[PDB]
């Protein structure tokens, strides 16, 4: 939705193509990003009650992201894992 700023270092970190941005893992961290825009969503709004519009996913895409790719491989559960925001 940016523009410039949308890949000053989203993907190009994450995603290793032109098209592993839509990958799990890469989006896994645009998880993180929805969760702190989303704290900041009522403290400016003013107008669109029913809010958390599926933005609950995002808060589950961590708390057991583990489930996923730690489950289809263990080792892959110690790169993303420090950059993103999984455990420490």
């Amino acid at each position: 939705p940016i523009t410039k700023e949308e890949k000053q270092k989203v993907i190009q970190e994450f995603a290793r193509f032109p098209g592993d941005t839509g990958s799990t893992e890469v989006q896994v961290a645009l998880l993180t990003l929805r969760i702190n825009r989303l704290s900041e969503h009522l403290k400016v709004h003013k107008k669109d009650h029913h809010s958390h519009r599926g933005l609950l996913m995002m808060v589950g895409q961590r708390r057991r992201l583990l489930r996923y790719l730690q489950r289809e491989d263990p080792e892959r559960y110690r790169a993303l894992i420090e950059k993103l925001g999984i455990r420490g």
